């Protein structure tokens, strides 16, 4: 579809704060004429689906102060200095909740914020656990929790899982356990 | 619990289009933190679904990715309107339908970690086609899908939008006679 894109005519670092790094572009649309584009540049992330041998998952609450809300989530974190993701994966499934894994799947891409960050979360699916213990960053604190996967879509329905990233994961999770794609 | 206090809020940049909120906040430990997040309007999504049992979506290059994507229509809260109200304007604007049958389905918010947005979502139904009215920058194309071939592109990593995916997803149960 090349007659949607848009040409990257310059680039700047515009910003930087504590964490968040703003980019600032300017590019030539398909009318050939030139606007701004702003965004900000992120590592990109995992996300596991954590799913124990009584069929329940593993998610954890934790406290997102850009919502003020604490926030059921299947675990995650930041890609680190562009290692693949499933090393990202199993080490924050670890380091969040305890857990290790055997069977790693990789599921699928998301892209949060396509508007405004370049952030993209790789959605994998963690069986076969076995737990040892949780071990915290300064300044993250969450609970684990277990949670049934009939409860969760549930909670989706009421809009008590309005995290984009673990919704998708609860969507695909009902697909996986309803045979549907698997 | 788990709940952060806030202690001091500035906002530290303000761009052509991001605006960046820097708190200060007291965590769980009793230790001071730092908390960096975007200030964001709100948005509004719809799913409109056609006579014909298919729904109207969009095709739209995005920069932040580099990628065209695949969407529902969207667009962000003006004034603190409520967001029905976005919804309609951004209905017509996009794709140039008006639907006389409007239904919230949920509230998602899709950058937890460093963003205050959250996008309301909707099912538009009892469409008119009248015609595109596209914003500045704005370059839109207007496709139809059916539902069935959405699903096997969100299986096939082809619905990457976060908005988009829940919104598909959300469709196939009301479709599906599951949530009504």
């Amino acid at each position: 579809m090349k007659h949607l894109e848009e040409k990257t005519l310059s680039t700047r670092q515009i910003f930087k704060g504590r964490y968040l790094k703003i980019e600032q572009d300017q590019v030539q649309a398909p009318d050939g004429r030139t606007y701004t584009r702003e965004y900000i540049l992120h590592p990109g992330a995992a996300m596991m689906i954590p799913l124990l041998p009584n069929g329940n998952v593993v998610m954890i609450h934790q406290y997102r102060h850009a919502v003020k809300k604490v926030f059921l989530e299947f675990p995650a974190g930041k890609r680190d200095h562009n290692e693949e993701t499933l090393l990202t994966a199993k080490r924050e499934l670890l380091e969040e909740t305890g857990y290790e894994a055997k069977d790693w799947k990789f599921l699928t891409t998301i892209h949060p914020v396509i508007g405004y960050s370049n952030e993209h979360i790789d959605l994998y699916l963690a069986r076969d656990l076995t737990h040892l213990e949780q071990r915290l960053d300064q300044g993250e604190f969450i609970e684990v929790v277990e949670v049934k996967p009939a409860d969760l879509m549930q909670l989706v329905l009421e809009g008590k899982v309005s995290d984009v990233k673990t919704q998708i994961g609860a969507f695909w999770l009902d697909k996986f356990l309803r045979g549907e794609w698997n």
